[PDB]
């Protein structure tokens, strides 16, 4: 007999934040359709500015507890100053207001076109061009449809090695030898073996602790954080398992986009891959899979670097309407000590 | 909506929570959970609808530490509502705090009819796998809930245990619908205000495995037993070092069994307790003796807010390797 669709008691004069709940290879974000206030701003860099120093209760509201927690990521979708762009998109995270897109343009790519921020391509064609706006930058995602759902690809930044057979004392085990690579972020690559896990068997914190540790040694001794690998860089049909590690020992439920990237560029570098030779990567989290291809050449700085087309699917989990009682002591939110 | 796959139906959930604990209660789209009782319910709901528990509690659309309800009817006359809980590690029997929040949901959906107008507290019976627990929910109908714990006695006290990690430190054993180990923040050599919720997890979880060589968890404390108008702070780290968003319903409860053991506390006398994790504040009040076998027992009134979050739709991708939930172990 709750046939009629009802709100809970909620404060009237506080809006309701609407969201669409999608995740990238297990990685969530909420893309917020409605109740954020006029984000105000002549540029997208202008509108963050805004967001994080006025609108910030939003962004603690959505990504902290009880409504969200440690491993939420969110978008605020604004207009851009660039008249090539679909969208513009501000990103939310629990440590503050992110730059880097990475993945969440797959799940954003899909959510333009499913939801006609983007005009439908022609029936014979099945990929459809979306220019997303990140602080980053315009990145174009291309996303497979019919007349829609399918994966997303986009290319990366110029992505470099900074680092090969880097010898470290590593707090916990010996001196250990690491490649530092850019993927759109700095990340450390060990095998999982070399100090001394089954990346397939291994419990989460004991992986954690692991690429922490190099992650502390590297900042001392010359960063995002530390990606543990299968160990299977050699080319294959086989997916390679690799585990990212990064800021307060927060593991990533997907493989990373900057990751791919980044280890791409060190496959290319070590002669183990050729140009349009595309790898496959899974989760050890998740055991969700990313393809990444090196299209071309490039430079960044003095560095050779490669550009790597990232490919991956984004799937929709629901919707949410976010309320505030003026009585909850915690209606901002809150995160653990 | 977003685009999903049309033949598995949407479930519908109300987000509550009760000082920082989340509640999904659903509203909607939970195939008839078949069974003669409430326990007949509970075991078919863990024993074929599981995947709509790890839907609304796992990694995608829930978290490790998400809680859920499903609504059902009780065979108990009495009863406004049966419960069947659901959280990450399996199907509870404590009725728990949630009795806030469904109590209040109870009265704000209409499963209760309305109060006397005169009267500004509403009787919500709800059936919990343990039993049949009246809320009473203040109204004029929004309030705090107030409910009675079960005998809640001390099972041991001041006793000296084999730590890994500490050498050796006095604690106590109390129930309060669970078994918990309690010992001083202080005494492990943690500032309960400042300390960083992974040292006090290690400790408390180190306590717990310690007890169990000699029990639901460990809960520390600021050492304020002694009564004042203060609130007195606790942390709770129960199961798999999970760490409790509120001061444990049960926590509340066998703290204040152990507060009148001591003699620190009378009949009617009601202390706060605060959560470390939220700052969110339980009030608990010994009402009248009782017994638990040869175990001299008390009744608890324990007390505190629940609030509305939102609602939300979840959906299933029929392509999506992710569908069920996934979790990180």
């Amino acid at each position: 007999a709750l046939a009629v669709p009802r709100l809970p008691p909620h404060d009237p004069g506080t809006p309701v934040l609407s969201v669409v709940d999608m995740h990238t290879g297990g990685e969530p974000l909420r893309i917020v359709l409605a109740g954020c206030p006029e984000v105000s701003g002549p540029t997208l860099l202008a509108k963050r500015r805004y967001m994080r120093q006025h609108l910030d209760h939003v962004r603690r509201r959505l990504m902290f507890e009880p409504r969200g927690h440690r491993d939420m990521y969110g978008a605020v979708l604004v207009p851009s100053e660039l008249p090539d762009a679909h969208l513009g998109v501000l990103f939310l995270h629990n440590e503050g207001y992110s730059s880097m897109c990475g993945h969440a343009v797959l799940a954003l790519g899909r959510f333009a076109l499913d939801f006609g921020l983007v005009p439908a391509p022609p029936a014979g064609t099945r990929e459809a061009r979306v220019n997303i706006h990140c602080p980053c930058g315009l990145v174009t995602a291309f996303v497979a449809c019919e007349d829609s759902h399918g994966p997303v690809r986009f290319h990366s930044v110029p992505a470099f090695v900074l680092a090969t057979d880097l010898m470290v004392d590593v707090p916990g085990h010996g001196k250990v030898m690491v490649d530092i690579a850019y993927g759109g972020a700095f990340y450390a690559f060990v095998t999982a073996e070399k100090l001394g896990l089954d990346i397939c068997s291994a419990k989460t914190r004991d992986l954690v602790d692991a690429a922490s540790a190099v992650t502390e040694a590297v900042k001392a001794q010359f960063l995002y954080g530390t990606i543990l690998t299968d160990g299977k860089d050699a080319y294959t049909k086989e997916p390679t398992t690799n585990i990212c590690v990064f800021a307060d020992e927060q593991v990533d439920r997907s493989p990373t986009g900057s990751g791919v990237t980044a280890r791409i560029a060190l496959q290319y570098h070590k002669g183990l891959l050729e140009l349009n030779q595309m790898r496959a990567f899974k989760s050890s989290a998740t055991g969700s899979v990313f393809t990444g291809k090196a299209v071309r050449e490039a430079k960044c700085g003095d560095f050779k670097a490669v550009i790597v087309e990232v490919s991956g699917q984004a799937h929709y989990t629901g919707t949410a309407s976010f309320i505030i009682e003026d009585d909850d002591p915690l209606r901002d939110g809150f995160l653990l000590k």
